[PDB]
């Protein structure tokens, strides 16, 4: 009965946009799987923390499916991640299970390269805007959080939190996510 | 002409509580060193998020002095923080030399331990208040960032943002500040 998450973690990726969703979902009896895309060595960040996966993307798909997978952001982590059809097919595959797929910032333009949740409305970091938008495929929001269906969006490092409690809400429910949420201190 | 930054990163410590000072410091334009406890190992922190310091404590002792000394929390962290000899050596050194000691939510219980900042105004995590007031050592504060003289304590890793621009602040000025806060979509 523990939920699931997958943390996609590629070169450039945002720390804070990283490490905020894994270390709430823990806190929300999640089992958190961070799967480093290029293999399982550590991961230069955007501000040049090292992160240590977990496992390879490669490992960590073999233990899927999740009830989550999430996309931090960062600009050349979100390229790694849109260039990665390693991460085409997991993102499809969780699609077409009619799993939740949660993308943070510069995250969601890898849904965008992965044609992924087509006509969804989603947000983004302000700067990620036009290439998100660019054919139309989806619809824009300005909220904080943004949640169509299985298509779970959010703009920035200060949007973290918000965004890792709407995903301990969708797999754990409103009280686990107000019993992770006192202790932090938010405002 | 950069200034400089050193977080002391021991096993146990809250991630969070540790990433968010060091992003938002570095994208301040201070230079920032994270330093092991324990060596240049990977550390184990507070909700398994394993981090790759930048440098042992001896030798970014050997390194500083620094603008502001940074101590996360996480309760193992300030365990081990707090019985550090090492870590006393150096909040001992920045307090003599009127430079700025940073700590949040459990961290500032090792400033207790150390005898550093006696008579301060001092906030932590409520559920750090009791250990931290044992004796009477402080005067306790429920602000979410507090600050007396170069003794700047915060509560939890939703107060770390404002912790980390409080210290941003301090050390290059509240248009830096500012520059910096608003591409973090924070509220």
């Amino acid at each position: 009965a523990s939920k699931r998450a997958l943390v996609i973690l590629a070169k450039g990726a945002e720390e804070m946009e990283t490490v905020i969703p894994v270390d709430v979902m823990r806190r929300a009896g999640i089992k958190v799987t961070v799967a480093g895309l290029a293999g399982k060595d550590p991961v230069q960040c955007s501000r040049d923390v090292v992160i240590c996966p977990d496992a390879s993307l490669e490992d960590a798909k073999k233990e899927g499916p999740y009830d989550v997978v999430v996309l931090p952001g960062g600009n050349l982590g979100a390229q790694n991640l849109s260039e990665s059809a390693a991460v085409k097919e997991i993102l499809k595959e969780q699609e077409n299970r009619k799993g939740l797929i949660a993308a943070i910032c510069a995250g969601p333009t890898a849904l965008l390269a992965h044609e992924i949740g087509f006509g969804s409305k989603v947000t983004t970091h302000p700067l990620a805007k036009d290439k998100m938008m660019n054919g139309g495929h989806y619809t824009y929001s300005e909220n904080r959080v943004e949640k169509d269906g299985l298509i779970l969006t959010s703009r920035g490092p200060g949007t973290s939190f918000e965004f890792a409690l709407a995903i301990v809400e969708a797999l754990n429910g409103k009280e686990v996510a107000a019993q992770v949420k006192a202790p932090l201190v938010l405002k």
